[PDB]
């Protein structure tokens, strides 16, 4: 039925929340407390998601670590009285967004799917970062796709019809694996299957999830693994 | 030096002609000799030469499935005295050149290359056909670059740039890896490095290859492990 599944990657398949967290204290150290740091880690991401929403609306791109550092610079700002960082230490923070860690599920998860299917990720960060990821998230993937090689951002179909033709694959031929249900229906209009994947930390264990119900898309579970499982890939020894 | 390898595939990587001379007689059969088969393989990676050299000089792009596809009817009316293929057989023809094989050094070289750099496919085939490669090949790659993102082949260069502009890596910081010498100098033209690999079976084994000398690029090599070698990789277990 399936040959390729495409991946989305910050939060589907990597807890940047505690990543971007742990990354912060590691360069701020004592300047800033945890309690603080979490909540810039939060407004971080949200800045993200309000920027791309606006840039899709328009739809216009531009690159993702420019949308994290301008919006780093905009949160240091508003966060001055408590700490402050210089202009590298910027970078470095920025740099945590391509320093991603894995859930626990995903490397194995990823290594069985292989055994008949083609995997490939399929994110709005730039092509950079998502390289850059799979080294510290230690994905493994036969193609990787990035917003910036269709000039637009998920859920755009352009995205999603891209990488069909580029992958040489039907869209109802692809599953499309995402922890957001916005973008995963997104993908069912273009035709393509649908695997929504619950990442109940995402945003951490006082975040509200997406309470998505069984039949809405083709797959719901909770790993990876389970999902090779579903579709009939043996396990690993 | 470098922070990225850009890798060549059809010949660099992979012996074509021993994958297409025993896929074209597994479909043809006795229908054909391997002496007048072998003799079109040859033929036929030199009209796929000759058409990307003519759309190199005219700045165009096309399929390059359909380079292969096209150069094969005109071999087959070239041929048509002694055999025949039906239009599904030259499909199941043409998709050999995606089911490349590797040269043993291969797998582990790239490998042993990832422990302290990224590497990354820069082929002029279509990104379909890379991916495929990867699998029949056991090529696995921090990222997959193709002629078909950039609308120009190799050795123009827009796809060396672009790649650059892609990985976030300044076109000097790269080494660009290939087994063909007259586009392994484009790359020191846009300012890369530059990496003979000798693969004298490429043609065959009466086959004429590249002679070259020591000095005209960076590095000259005889396998990927001794190029990784070179670069301070160290060994795998």
């Amino acid at each position: 039925q399936f040959r390729a599944l495409l991946f989305d990657v910050q939060g589907t398949l990597t807890d940047f929340r505690s990543t971007l967290i742990e990354h912060g204290l590691s360069i701020l150290g004592d300047r800033v407390d945890r309690e603080l740091w979490e909540e810039l880690v939060d407004q971080w991401r949200g800045c993200y998601r309000d920027e791309l929403d606006s840039l899709v609306k328009q739809e216009k791109w531009r690159s993702v670590r420019a949308v994290y550092r301008d919006s780093l610079i905009n949160l240091l700002a508003k966060f001055s009285d408590s700490f402050c960082a210089t202009s590298a230490e910027v970078e470095l923070l920025t740099d945590g967004w391509e320093r991603l860690r894995s859930w626990p599920d995903v490397p194995s998860g990823l290594e069985q799917l292989r055994s008949k299917y083609l995997v490939a990720a399929l994110t709005n960060a730039d092509f950079s970062a998502i390289v850059n990821v799979g080294r510290s998230a230690k994905l493994q993937w036969d193609a990787v796709l990035s917003a910036q090689l269709f000039g637009a951002y998920k859920p755009h179909r352009s995205t999603y019809e891209g990488a069909a033709t580029l992958l040489g694959i039907a869209p109802s031929e692809i599953l499309m694996v995402a922890s957001h249900a916005y973008n995963l229906e997104a993908a069912r209009e273009v035709g393509a299957g649908t695997a929504y994947v619950r990442r109940p930390l995402e945003y951490g264990p006082t975040g509200r999830t997406e309470d998505v119900p069984d039949g809405r898309f083709d797959f719901l579970v909770d790993s990876i693994s389970e999902l090779a499982d579903q579709l009939g890939c043996p396990r690993l020894g």
